[PDB]
């Protein structure tokens, strides 16, 4: 049956592959090689515990992943530490979708946040992710805006 | 006339006061004391150069502030390093508004980003900030969602 564990340094090449697989599944054009940058990101953030990535395994093949990154923003009255958990790297094997795996992963990620005294979580919703997060209680945020420096000047 | 400089450690108590002033101007309820957390945030992020806060001064009173924080997200094909500049702490003295001060500050912050090989900037728009950022080229982002752990469980 399914087993859940937190990824270790030893798991990095798998996390890297699964992240690429996830992004391509989301429709992104894999135009350039980002292996070096992905591997460095996982190495650094896992080593410093600024990233926690849960995995679901069966027959020691990864069925699903889900991560939370801890990010620092300026304190405000509604979030005195300024810290937030940033949810990312969520992927469930297609034949395993619709069984509540990602939803149960969200529970585990929320727990990582609470254990670190974090009570605000955020994420960027993909097409498939969106109804899952909406169902879970994530809220629309018309306030977030982004500037691409290659596009505007 | 106006002088612009980057804030130093010595400026922290001013940055702290101006941030509170800014948030209250935005309509937030200053319900709890966050001086300790604000001071620690500035101390840490300035010391490590993960925050750059520009100030505009006249007669050595601060007229405006504007900051950019450098935050790490997982690499993707459209942002290979995963890094982003997060714009924050923008405030212009009310009698000085509408003169293009915040807009010129945005130019300086974009420059901080480029000098660090960052080409994606993001922010959370306040009521007064929004038309400024829209005019500047920031784009709506329906993908960002947030969960408040005190509200949903
Ligand atoms: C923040 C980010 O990480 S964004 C990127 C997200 N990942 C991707 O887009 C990669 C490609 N897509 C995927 O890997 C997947 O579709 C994921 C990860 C988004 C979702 O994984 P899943 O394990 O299929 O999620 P989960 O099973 O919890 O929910 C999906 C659906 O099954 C249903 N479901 C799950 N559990 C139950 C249940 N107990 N009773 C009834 N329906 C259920 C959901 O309600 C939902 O269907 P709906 O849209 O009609 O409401
Ligand atoms: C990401 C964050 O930091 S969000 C928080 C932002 N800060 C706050 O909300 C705190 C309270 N509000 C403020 O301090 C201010 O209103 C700020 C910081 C948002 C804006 O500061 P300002 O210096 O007034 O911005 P700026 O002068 O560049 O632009 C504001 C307006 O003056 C006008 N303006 C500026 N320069 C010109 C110009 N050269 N020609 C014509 N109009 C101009 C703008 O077009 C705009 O008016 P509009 O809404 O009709 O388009």
């Amino acid at each position: 049956m399914m087993n859940y564990r937190k990824a270790d340094m030893k798991d990095i090449s798998l996390l890297v592959s699964i992240r690429k697989r996830q992004l391509i599944d989301e429709g992104i054009e894999p135009n350039i090689d980002i292996d070096k940058e992905l591997t460095r990101y996982f190495n650094n953030k896992l080593a410093n515990n600024l990233l926690v990535e849960w995995i679901a395994e069966e027959n020691n093949q990864i069925i699903a992943t889900a991560a939370i990154a801890f990010i620092d923003f300026p304190p405000t009255y509604t979030n005195k530490t300024g810290r937030k958990g940033y949810i990312t790297n969520m992927y469930t094997e297609p034949t395993s979708r619709g069984n509540g795996i990602a939803t149960g992963m969200l529970d585990r990620l929320v727990n990582e946040a609470k254990e670190r005294n974090i009570h605000k979580i955020c994420l960027v919703a993909s097409k498939l992710g969106r109804p899952v997060y909406k169902k879970y209680g994530f809220q629309d945020t018309d306030e977030w805006l982004e500037l691409n420096l290659l596009e505007h000047h």
